[PDB]
């Protein structure tokens, strides 16, 4: 049955839009890695909490990474079709709220399977989870995201499912503190067809019309990551003169 509507001009266009956006906003070559603070990684095999918090010595540098990522990101939804249709006020809620999130999807181009870790390039910008709990993070936040960037790349997701994706993460209606939920879910539901238009007609096979759902399963997880992130900032920020070590756009998204 299975009926297969081909792409609507507007679809394609939403497409190649999306696909621009991601380019000029995510440097596949990690070239501005050597202007963030550097990457300090102290003895920690054991690997302490207690000495985690007193040197916090991959924090300057992680924080650096994802201010500059949230930066990015908030280009990259200017860029996305309907979002300036969208109040100001509705327009950061949005931001704020799902920027740890698309940070979360966005990694996944750097993160491999080869060894577990988010590789940028060289050593120096190599991360794994000894350099996440190095910033003051946990294994309660660590483990789960682990597992997510593996699920995530399993799907082998498209280039054009993947910018759809974080689109979608970030025009999400159902935000605490948005106005005007109706709008931002028409903006949504754009999106999520072109989507499920792509895989149907795009996505080989296809048996795999199960993939909207697994992507959109990968949604609800990345709002469990989101809370567990945001408890592990507030328990961060308890550490004396930890907002040195992180930047003011940080300090505004999570604080
Ligand atoms: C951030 C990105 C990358 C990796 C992302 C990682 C690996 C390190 C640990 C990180 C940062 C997790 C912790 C839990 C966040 C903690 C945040 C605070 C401390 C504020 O609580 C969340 C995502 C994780 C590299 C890369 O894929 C992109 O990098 C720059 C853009 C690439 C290009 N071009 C992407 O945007």
């Amino acid at each position: 049955d299975s009926l297969r509507p081909k792409l609507s001009e507007e679809q394609q266009r939403i497409i190649a839009i999306l696909l621009d956006a991601h380019h000029k906003t995510y440097d596949p070559t990690y070239s501005d890695f050597c202007q963030f603070r550097p990457p300090v990684r102290v003895n920690d095999g054991g690997g302490s909490v207690t000495l985690e918090l007193s040197q916090l010595s991959m924090l300057p540098h992680l924080a650096d990474l994802v201010s500059y990522s949230i930066q990015k990101v908030i280009g990259f939804a200017k860029m996305i079709p309907g979002f300036r249709d969208l109040t100001s006020e509705d327009q950061i809620v949005l931001l704020k709220s799902s920027a740890i999130e698309v940070i979360m999807l966005r990694s996944n181009e750097s993160f491999t399977m080869d060894d577990m870790s988010w590789t940028c390039g060289n050593q120096d910008y190599k991360y794994r989870v000894s350099d996440v709990t190095k910033a003051g993070h946990s294994l309660e936040l660590i483990e789960p995201l682990i597992k997510f960037q593996v699920g995530l790349k399993k799907l082998n997701l498209h280039e054009e499912e993947h910018v759809l994706l974080m689109a979608i993460c970030i025009v999400s209606p159902d935000r605490p503190g948005v106005q005007d939920a109706a709008l931002i879910e028409a903006i949504q539901d754009r999106l999520s067809n072109t989507l499920q238009t792509y895989i149907r007609c795009r996505h080989p096979p296809p048996g795999s019309h199960l993939l909207y759902a697994k992507m959109i399963q990968k949604l609800a997880d990345l709002r469990s990551l989101n809370e567990e992130h945001s408890k592990q900032y507030r328990c961060l920020s308890f550490q004396p003169e930890c907002s040195m070590k992180l930047t003011p756009l940080v300090l505004e998204v999570f604080g």
